[PDB]
DNA sequence: TCAAAACGTCGTACGCAGTTTTGA
DNA sequence: TCAAAACTGCGTACGACGTTTTGA
Protein backbone atom coordinates (compact mmCIF):
# COMPACT_ATOMS: atom_id res chain seq x y z
CA UNK A 1 0.00 0.00 0.00
CA UNK A 2 1.62 3.34 -1.02
CA UNK A 3 1.33 6.89 -1.39
CA UNK A 4 0.82 9.11 -4.57
CA UNK A 5 2.40 12.70 -4.93
CA UNK A 6 -0.14 15.08 -5.00
CA UNK A 7 1.02 17.17 -7.94
CA UNK A 8 1.29 13.84 -9.54
CA UNK A 9 -2.38 13.03 -8.64
CA UNK A 10 -3.54 16.19 -10.03
CA UNK A 11 -2.15 16.04 -13.13
CA UNK A 12 -3.18 12.89 -13.19
CA UNK A 13 -6.67 13.86 -12.63
CA UNK A 14 -6.85 16.02 -14.75
CA UNK A 15 -5.86 13.84 -17.75
CA UNK A 16 -8.44 10.96 -16.32
CA UNK A 17 -11.25 13.39 -17.01
CA UNK A 18 -10.02 13.88 -20.94
CA UNK A 19 -9.09 10.36 -21.80
CA UNK A 20 -9.56 8.04 -19.00
CA UNK A 21 -12.41 5.52 -17.97
CA UNK A 22 -13.94 4.45 -14.66
CA UNK A 23 -15.97 1.07 -15.66
CA UNK A 24 -17.98 -1.37 -14.12
CA UNK A 25 -19.66 -4.57 -15.69
CA UNK A 26 -21.94 -7.52 -15.18
CA UNK A 27 -20.70 -9.92 -16.99
CA UNK A 28 -22.49 -12.63 -18.02
CA UNK A 29 -20.36 -16.00 -17.01
CA UNK A 30 -22.04 -19.08 -15.67
CA UNK A 31 -19.03 -20.38 -14.05
CA UNK A 32 -20.22 -17.78 -10.75
CA UNK A 33 -22.75 -18.27 -7.96
CA UNK A 34 -25.09 -15.24 -9.37
CA UNK A 35 -24.05 -16.52 -13.27
CA UNK A 36 -22.51 -13.12 -13.51
CA UNK A 37 -18.81 -11.29 -12.87
CA UNK A 38 -18.83 -8.06 -11.25
CA UNK A 39 -15.88 -6.46 -12.96
CA UNK A 40 -14.29 -2.82 -12.19
CA UNK A 41 -11.35 -1.51 -14.51
CA UNK A 42 -9.41 1.55 -14.39
CA UNK A 43 -8.07 2.37 -18.06
CA UNK A 44 -6.66 5.18 -19.74
CA UNK A 45 -6.27 5.07 -23.53
CA UNK A 46 -3.89 6.64 -26.11
CA UNK A 47 -2.75 6.21 -29.62
CA UNK A 48 -0.48 3.70 -29.93
CA UNK A 49 2.50 5.97 -30.70
CA UNK A 50 2.20 7.44 -27.51
CA UNK A 51 2.80 4.40 -25.54
CA UNK A 52 5.63 5.85 -23.26
CA UNK A 53 3.22 8.26 -21.52
CA UNK A 54 1.22 5.21 -20.83
CA UNK A 55 4.38 2.92 -19.65
CA UNK A 56 5.08 6.29 -17.30
CA UNK A 57 1.76 5.51 -15.92
CA UNK A 58 2.64 2.25 -15.01
CA UNK A 59 5.43 2.98 -13.33
CA UNK A 60 4.34 5.86 -11.56
CA UNK A 61 1.16 4.14 -10.23
CA UNK A 62 3.24 0.74 -9.36
CA UNK A 63 0.91 -1.41 -11.00
CA UNK A 64 -1.48 -2.57 -13.53
CA UNK A 65 -0.17 -2.89 -17.54
CA UNK A 66 -0.42 -1.63 -20.60
CA UNK A 67 -2.27 -3.19 -23.63
CA UNK A 68 -2.05 -2.53 -27.37
CA UNK A 69 -5.03 -3.31 -30.27
CA UNK A 70 -4.07 -2.05 -33.36
CA UNK A 71 -3.40 1.77 -33.27
CA UNK A 72 -4.53 2.34 -30.21
CA UNK A 73 -3.47 1.14 -26.16
CA UNK A 74 -4.87 1.41 -23.04
CA UNK A 75 -3.02 1.63 -19.17
CA UNK A 76 -5.78 -0.87 -17.36
CA UNK A 77 -5.37 -1.47 -13.54
CA UNK A 78 -8.52 -4.19 -12.54
CA UNK A 79 -6.96 -5.29 -9.42
CA UNK A 80 -9.56 -4.50 -6.42
CA UNK A 81 -6.97 -3.58 -3.74
CA UNK A 82 -4.52 -1.64 -5.43
CA UNK A 83 -7.55 -0.36 -7.35
CA UNK A 84 -9.32 1.01 -3.99
CA UNK A 85 -5.94 2.34 -2.88
CA UNK A 86 -5.19 4.10 -6.56
CA UNK A 87 -9.04 5.34 -6.31
CA UNK A 88 -9.12 6.89 -3.39
CA UNK A 89 -6.53 9.26 -3.87
CA UNK A 90 -7.36 10.15 -7.09
CA UNK A 91 -11.41 11.18 -6.29
CA UNK A 92 -11.13 14.35 -4.56
CA UNK A 93 -9.17 15.86 -7.41
CA UNK A 94 -11.71 14.35 -10.56
CA UNK A 95 -14.35 17.01 -11.22
CA UNK A 96 -15.89 15.07 -14.16
CA UNK A 97 -15.50 11.79 -13.21
CA UNK A 98 -15.29 12.10 -9.15
CA UNK A 99 -19.03 10.21 -8.68
CA UNK A 100 -17.64 7.44 -11.11
CA UNK A 101 -14.80 7.22 -8.56
CA UNK A 102 -16.96 6.96 -5.66
CA UNK A 103 -19.50 4.48 -6.92
CA UNK A 104 -16.62 2.35 -7.88
CA UNK A 105 -14.84 2.72 -3.97
CA UNK A 106 -18.22 1.99 -2.65
CA UNK A 107 -19.07 -0.86 -4.64
CA UNK A 108 -15.57 -2.52 -3.99
CA UNK A 109 -15.96 -1.92 -0.30
CA UNK A 110 -19.76 -4.18 -0.19
CA UNK A 111 -17.84 -6.96 -2.28
CA UNK A 112 -17.73 -9.87 0.45
CA UNK A 113 -21.14 -8.68 1.43
CA UNK A 114 -22.42 -9.09 -1.60
CA UNK A 115 -21.64 -12.36 -2.37
CA UNK A 116 -24.21 -13.33 0.53
CA UNK A 117 -27.58 -12.22 -0.44
CA UNK A 118 -29.19 -12.43 -4.07
CA UNK A 119 -30.07 -8.77 -2.84
CA UNK A 120 -27.41 -7.40 -1.87
CA UNK A 121 -25.87 -8.41 -4.93
CA UNK A 122 -28.75 -6.90 -7.33
CA UNK A 123 -28.22 -3.27 -5.03
CA UNK A 124 -24.53 -3.11 -5.59
CA UNK A 125 -25.59 -3.82 -9.50
CA UNK A 126 -27.80 -1.13 -9.65
CA UNK A 127 -24.45 1.02 -8.15
CA UNK A 128 -23.04 -0.08 -11.37
CA UNK A 129 -26.08 0.85 -13.31
CA UNK A 130 -25.37 4.61 -12.02
CA UNK A 131 -21.80 4.50 -12.92
CA UNK A 132 -22.72 3.93 -16.59
CA UNK A 133 -25.96 6.56 -16.75
CA UNK A 134 -22.74 9.16 -15.30
CA UNK A 135 -20.07 7.53 -18.84
CA UNK A 136 -20.96 8.27 -21.66
CA UNK A 137 -22.40 4.79 -22.30
CA UNK A 138 -23.51 4.02 -25.74
CA UNK A 139 -23.28 -0.19 -26.07
CA UNK A 140 -24.33 -1.28 -22.57
CA UNK A 141 -26.27 -4.67 -22.57
CA UNK A 142 -26.05 -6.47 -19.36
CA UNK A 143 -28.10 -3.71 -16.70
CA UNK A 144 -29.16 -4.71 -13.22
CA UNK A 145 -32.49 -5.76 -14.58
CA UNK A 146 -31.11 -8.49 -16.29
CA UNK A 147 -30.05 -9.71 -13.19
CA UNK A 148 -32.81 -10.18 -11.30
CA UNK A 149 -34.88 -10.98 -14.88
CA UNK A 150 -32.06 -14.10 -14.28
CA UNK A 151 -31.84 -14.74 -10.55
CA UNK A 152 -36.33 -16.10 -11.39
CA UNK A 153 -34.72 -19.48 -11.14
CA UNK B 1 -0.50 39.72 -16.21
CA UNK B 2 -3.08 37.43 -13.84
CA UNK B 3 -0.85 34.79 -12.56
CA UNK B 4 -2.44 31.49 -11.85
CA UNK B 5 -3.02 29.32 -9.27
CA UNK B 6 -0.44 25.80 -9.51
CA UNK B 7 -3.16 23.04 -8.53
CA UNK B 8 -5.29 24.98 -11.52
CA UNK B 9 -2.30 24.69 -13.57
CA UNK B 10 -1.42 21.24 -13.16
CA UNK B 11 -4.77 19.99 -12.90
CA UNK B 12 -5.65 21.13 -16.43
CA UNK B 13 -2.73 20.88 -18.21
CA UNK B 14 -3.50 16.86 -17.47
CA UNK B 15 -7.40 18.21 -18.86
CA UNK B 16 -5.00 19.66 -21.84
CA UNK B 17 -2.85 17.05 -22.97
CA UNK B 18 -6.22 14.93 -22.63
CA UNK B 19 -8.87 17.04 -24.21
CA UNK B 20 -7.19 20.35 -25.25
CA UNK B 21 -5.54 21.34 -28.69
CA UNK B 22 -2.82 24.03 -29.65
CA UNK B 23 -3.28 24.88 -32.85
CA UNK B 24 -1.35 27.09 -35.23
CA UNK B 25 -2.58 28.00 -38.57
CA UNK B 26 -1.74 29.56 -41.93
CA UNK B 27 -4.91 30.81 -43.41
CA UNK B 28 -5.00 31.88 -46.86
CA UNK B 29 -6.39 36.01 -46.47
CA UNK B 30 -5.36 38.30 -49.51
CA UNK B 31 -6.24 41.25 -47.35
CA UNK B 32 -3.35 40.39 -45.73
CA UNK B 33 -0.13 42.07 -46.76
CA UNK B 34 1.90 38.08 -47.09
CA UNK B 35 -2.02 36.65 -48.29
CA UNK B 36 -1.97 35.18 -44.94
CA UNK B 37 -3.29 35.50 -41.47
CA UNK B 38 -0.67 33.46 -38.71
CA UNK B 39 -3.77 32.19 -36.77
CA UNK B 40 -2.99 30.52 -33.01
CA UNK B 41 -5.33 29.03 -31.08
CA UNK B 42 -5.87 27.42 -27.95
CA UNK B 43 -8.78 24.91 -27.49
CA UNK B 44 -10.18 22.73 -24.92
CA UNK B 45 -13.61 20.18 -26.86
CA UNK B 46 -16.21 18.48 -24.65
CA UNK B 47 -19.51 17.30 -25.20
CA UNK B 48 -22.42 20.48 -24.65
CA UNK B 49 -24.06 18.11 -22.06
CA UNK B 50 -20.89 19.78 -20.41
CA UNK B 51 -21.05 22.90 -20.94
CA UNK B 52 -20.45 24.00 -17.24
CA UNK B 53 -16.79 22.57 -17.78
CA UNK B 54 -15.87 24.80 -20.55
CA UNK B 55 -17.69 27.88 -18.91
CA UNK B 56 -15.74 27.86 -15.58
CA UNK B 57 -12.72 27.75 -17.71
CA UNK B 58 -13.74 31.17 -18.52
CA UNK B 59 -14.12 32.42 -15.23
CA UNK B 60 -10.95 30.26 -14.04
CA UNK B 61 -8.62 31.71 -16.68
CA UNK B 62 -10.99 34.91 -17.08
CA UNK B 63 -10.67 35.57 -20.93
CA UNK B 64 -11.43 33.44 -23.85
CA UNK B 65 -15.10 32.11 -24.60
CA UNK B 66 -17.78 29.23 -25.05
CA UNK B 67 -19.28 28.35 -28.52
CA UNK B 68 -21.84 25.69 -28.97
CA UNK B 69 -21.81 23.44 -32.57
CA UNK B 70 -24.55 21.51 -31.51
CA UNK B 71 -23.35 17.84 -29.57
CA UNK B 72 -20.24 19.21 -28.45
CA UNK B 73 -19.20 22.46 -27.33
CA UNK B 74 -15.36 24.01 -27.48
CA UNK B 75 -13.69 26.94 -24.43
CA UNK B 76 -11.29 29.02 -27.37
CA UNK B 77 -8.51 31.60 -26.73
CA UNK B 78 -7.75 33.26 -29.47
CA UNK B 79 -6.56 37.18 -28.18
CA UNK B 80 -2.32 36.92 -28.60
CA UNK B 81 -1.68 38.69 -25.57
CA UNK B 82 -3.31 36.83 -22.35
CA UNK B 83 -2.63 33.31 -24.67
CA UNK B 84 0.97 33.79 -24.35
CA UNK B 85 0.36 34.96 -20.64
CA UNK B 86 -1.70 31.42 -19.75
CA UNK B 87 0.43 29.51 -21.83
CA UNK B 88 3.70 30.74 -20.53
CA UNK B 89 2.38 29.02 -17.07
CA UNK B 90 0.59 26.10 -18.26
CA UNK B 91 3.63 24.94 -19.84
CA UNK B 92 6.10 23.62 -17.34
CA UNK B 93 3.08 21.20 -16.07
CA UNK B 94 2.66 19.77 -19.99
CA UNK B 95 3.82 16.62 -20.77
CA UNK B 96 1.87 15.77 -24.35
CA UNK B 97 1.95 19.28 -25.52
CA UNK B 98 4.89 21.08 -24.29
CA UNK B 99 6.19 21.34 -27.14
CA UNK B 100 3.36 22.71 -29.18
CA UNK B 101 2.87 25.54 -26.44
CA UNK B 102 6.80 26.75 -26.50
CA UNK B 103 6.31 26.72 -30.26
CA UNK B 104 2.80 28.99 -29.66
CA UNK B 105 4.87 31.11 -27.79
CA UNK B 106 7.72 32.44 -29.59
CA UNK B 107 5.96 32.41 -33.04
CA UNK B 108 3.71 35.17 -30.78
CA UNK B 109 7.07 37.24 -29.77
CA UNK B 110 8.68 36.89 -33.54
CA UNK B 111 5.18 38.15 -34.67
CA UNK B 112 6.04 41.84 -34.98
CA UNK B 113 9.03 41.10 -36.71
CA UNK B 114 7.68 38.66 -38.93
CA UNK B 115 5.60 41.34 -39.90
CA UNK B 116 8.93 43.23 -41.49
CA UNK B 117 10.13 40.11 -43.28
CA UNK B 118 8.69 37.81 -46.43
CA UNK B 119 11.96 35.83 -45.06
CA UNK B 120 11.25 36.34 -41.33
CA UNK B 121 7.52 35.49 -42.46
CA UNK B 122 8.51 32.12 -43.79
CA UNK B 123 10.93 31.06 -40.64
CA UNK B 124 8.01 32.03 -38.34
CA UNK B 125 5.70 29.64 -40.68
CA UNK B 126 8.14 26.71 -40.47
CA UNK B 127 7.56 26.42 -36.72
CA UNK B 128 4.09 26.44 -37.84
CA UNK B 129 4.49 23.57 -39.73
CA UNK B 130 6.27 22.04 -36.33
CA UNK B 131 3.09 22.42 -34.24
CA UNK B 132 1.06 20.78 -36.96
CA UNK B 133 3.88 17.56 -36.89
CA UNK B 134 3.73 17.42 -32.96
CA UNK B 135 -0.08 17.16 -33.51
CA UNK B 136 -2.72 14.48 -34.91
CA UNK B 137 -2.87 16.61 -37.79
CA UNK B 138 -5.10 14.80 -40.79
CA UNK B 139 -6.40 17.55 -42.99
CA UNK B 140 -4.01 20.59 -43.35
CA UNK B 141 -3.40 22.03 -46.52
CA UNK B 142 -2.01 25.68 -46.25
CA UNK B 143 1.72 24.89 -45.07
CA UNK B 144 4.74 27.21 -44.68
CA UNK B 145 5.77 26.42 -48.70
CA UNK B 146 2.05 27.17 -49.53
CA UNK B 147 3.17 30.96 -48.84
CA UNK B 148 6.79 30.63 -50.33
CA UNK B 149 4.82 29.58 -53.75
CA UNK B 150 2.95 32.29 -53.27
CA UNK B 151 5.29 35.53 -52.22
CA UNK B 152 7.61 33.77 -55.30
CA UNK B 153 4.79 35.03 -58.17
CA UNK B 154 6.01 38.57 -57.07
C1' DT C 1 -15.57 -20.29 -8.11
C1' DC C 2 -13.49 -16.45 -8.48
C1' DA C 3 -10.14 -12.56 -9.56
C1' DA C 4 -8.05 -11.33 -13.17
C1' DA C 5 -6.49 -11.43 -17.89
C1' DA C 6 -7.39 -11.69 -22.73
C1' DC C 7 -9.67 -10.55 -26.89
C1' DG C 8 -13.28 -7.86 -29.93
C1' DT C 9 -17.07 -4.33 -30.98
C1' DC C 10 -18.87 -0.06 -31.78
C1' DG C 11 -20.26 5.02 -31.92
C1' DT C 12 -18.87 8.77 -31.03
C1' DA C 13 -16.47 13.01 -28.53
C1' DC C 14 -13.11 14.85 -29.61
C1' DG C 15 -9.00 17.15 -31.82
C1' DC C 16 -7.33 19.67 -35.84
C1' DA C 17 -7.76 21.67 -39.26
C1' DG C 18 -10.40 24.61 -43.30
C1' DT C 19 -12.90 28.94 -45.03
C1' DT C 20 -14.96 33.33 -44.48
C1' DT C 21 -16.39 37.57 -42.07
C1' DT C 22 -16.09 41.37 -38.57
C1' DG C 23 -14.94 46.10 -37.45
C1' DA C 24 -12.14 49.74 -36.86
C1' DT D 1 -4.61 45.49 -42.60
C1' DC D 2 -5.03 43.46 -38.92
C1' DA D 3 -6.53 40.93 -34.51
C1' DA D 4 -10.09 38.41 -33.68
C1' DA D 5 -14.42 36.13 -34.31
C1' DA D 6 -17.50 33.13 -36.90
C1' DC D 7 -18.66 29.20 -39.28
C1' DT D 8 -17.78 24.49 -41.48
C1' DG D 9 -15.60 19.78 -42.66
C1' DC D 10 -13.69 15.60 -41.34
C1' DG D 11 -11.26 11.45 -39.61
C1' DT D 12 -9.98 9.57 -35.95
C1' DA D 13 -8.37 8.61 -30.93
C1' DC D 14 -10.74 7.66 -27.83
C1' DG D 15 -14.14 6.04 -24.30
C1' DA D 16 -17.15 2.27 -22.86
C1' DC D 17 -18.66 -1.45 -23.26
C1' DG D 18 -19.17 -7.01 -24.75
C1' DT D 19 -17.56 -11.89 -24.97
C1' DT D 20 -14.55 -15.37 -23.66
C1' DT D 21 -10.48 -17.59 -21.26
C1' DT D 22 -7.00 -18.34 -17.52
C1' DG D 23 -5.28 -20.79 -13.37
C1' DA D 24 -5.56 -22.24 -8.79
MG1 LIG E 1 -12.71 13.39 -23.04
MG1 LIG F 1 -24.69 9.50 -19.77
MG1 LIG G 1 -6.58 12.83 -26.22
MG1 LIG H 1 2.02 13.87 -35.75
Amino acid sequence: NTKYNKEFLLYLAGFVDGDGSIIAQIKPNQSYKFKHQLSLTFQVTQKTQRRWFLDKLVDEIGVGYVRDRGSVSNYILSEIKPLHNFLTQLQPFLKLKQKQANLVLKIIEQLPSAKESPDKFLEVCTWVDQIAALNDSKTRKTTSETVRAVLDA
